[PDB]
């Protein structure tokens, strides 16, 4: 599924991320967007071997089980297929755990660099809820 930017912002909001660990709303539209341009089916190989799945392009080496990922953990104790879903909850639950370790939404690179210090807002505004 290739989310709208205020269905995604609705259904983000529904499953529990606006102010999450002090993140607002527009934090997580606007790294969905970079992350994968708002479609549940975005892969992305990385050279260290890992692959990011997902809406928020969660990564095999720590966080979901793709079989592949030599080494690596399974933190969110799911399959990464599971990322796909049209269903954001198995992402949404994850990146939760993610951003409750330290860093916060640096985890995203697009975050910190496409979103933070901008006016992170404006992805949710004109949208109803
Ligand atoms: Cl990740
Ligand atoms: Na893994
Ligand atoms: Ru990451």
């Amino acid at each position: 599924k290739v989310f709208g930017r205020c269905e995604l912002a609705a259904a983000m909001k529904r499953h529990g991320l606006d102010n999450y660990r002090g993140y607002s709303l527009g934090n997580w539209v606007c790294a969905a967007k970079f992350e994968s341009n708002f479609n549940t089916q975005a892969t992305n190989r990385n050279t260290d071997g890992s692959t990011d799945y997902g809406i928020l392009q969660i990564n095999s080496r720590w966080w979901c089980n793709d079989g592949r990922t030599p080494g690596s953990r399974n933190l969110c104790n799911i399959p990464c297929s599971a990322l796909l879903s049209s269903d954001i909850t198995a992402s949404v639950n994850c990146a939760k755990k993610i951003v409750s370790d330290g860093n916060g939404m640096n985890a995203w690179v697009a975050w910190r660099n496409r979103c933070k210090g901008t006016d992170v807002q404006a992805w949710i505004r004109g949208c109803r809820l």
